[PDB]
């Protein structure tokens, strides 16, 4: 089997991407944030505290003939950005892009933090990291990909995120039309439950490539590119008037600037992030200070290849017995 679903930016900045997911019988379609940095499929629901719902589409298990309470199971998750959610668990049929999993754990939110409530466009998350990070207790649950894997034509999914445009998540096949050149594969450590890999270095604009190992995760649920402070300072030093603002919480730059590209290494290959991808617009409406898309990972404890980096590539998440990541230009 295979599945193919379009993923759409939630706003004009590509702050996140939503992908429609069918849950239950008859189908309830919710727009989920597919997150390769977490392992819970959780949704706004009929159980969510009413004051914490503001515009989201909710999953109502009582209206699904295939829903069953997973008795005793609870979940609670906290993300890198400080947001959180928790609740109880149902199993139900979940389909993405025509690919169906029966018996998927659907984590129903009883509580969500303010950032979720305030984002009316995201109805929940579908985690695509390794199932060892799943928060369900007392019986850890499998991700949608892990449940689908054995049925797929190939044990892979791919992320093809758009810049200010829709993209695609495919399951079970490589679309050889979706990228240019060849896919370069690189080793993955699953020791922290992430798609953790080591970039071979970077370049700023037309500058020389610096060969240096940068360990980090491929995380579709993180908007920005978080890299070591040395790399980040080297990037922003090429932008006149850029500075790190403690008040704003990262590097800002004059909105009048033209940003340089940023290149990262994948083995001997190179992925180029155009400068425009690094512009996250005014820090507040009408400001001439713009927020940068490349930020320091110092104090986060891991480097994160978030959407700013991943949307410059066709990314293969190879879930074979020995997982690997693939990157191609597109
Ligand atoms: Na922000």
């Amino acid at each position: 089997s295979t599945g193919s679903a379009t993923t759409t930016p939630i706003d004009s900045l590509d702050d996140a991407y939503i992908t429609p997911v069918q849950i239950g019988t008859p189908a309830q379609t919710l727009n989920l944030d597919f997150d390769t940095g977490s392992s819970d499929l959780w949704v706004f629901s009929s159980e969510t505290t009413a004051s914490e719902v503001d515009g989201q589409t909710i999953y109502t298990p009582s209206k699904s003939t295939t829903a069953k309470l997973l008795s005793g199971a609870t979940w609670s998750i906290s993300y890198g950005d400080g947001s959180s959610s928790s609740g109880d668990v149902y199993t139900d049929t979940v389909s993405v892009g025509g690919l169906t999993v029966t018996g998927q754990a659907v984590e129903s939110a009883k509580k969500v933090s303010s950032s979720f409530t305030e984002d009316s466009t995201i109805d929940g998350l579908l985690g695509l990291a390794f199932s060892t990070l799943n928060t369900v207790s007392p019986t850890q649950q499998k991700t949608f990909f892990d449940n689908a894997k054995a049925s797929l034509d190939s044990p892979v999914f791919t992320a093809d995120l758009g810049y200010h445009a829709p993209g695609t998540y495919n399951f079970g096949f490589i679309d050889t039309t979706a990228y240019t050149g060849s896919i370069t594969y690189t080793a993955v450590s699953t020791k922290q439950g992430f798609w953790e890999w080591t970039s071979t270095g970077y370049a700023v604009g037309s500058g020389t490539f610096k060969s240096t190992s940068i360990d980090g995760i491929a995380d579709t649920g993180t908007t920005l590119l978080y890299l070591p402070a040395t790399v980040v300072s080297a990037y922003w030093a090429q932008v006149s008037g850029a500075k790190s603002s403690s008040s704003v919480g990262g590097y800002v730059f004059p909105c009048s600037a033209t940003l340089p590209s940023f290149t990262f290494g994948v083995g001997s290959a190179r992925i180029v992030i155009p400068g425009d991808y690094i512009d996250f617009g005014p820090i507040s409406t009408g400001s001439s200070s713009c927020f940068g898309g490349i930020q320091s990972s110092a104090g986060i404890g891991i480097n994160i290849f978030g959407d700013v980096a991943l949307k410059a590539a066709f990314v293969v998440f190879n879930g074979a017995t020995t997982p690997t990541l693939g990157f191609a230009s597109k």
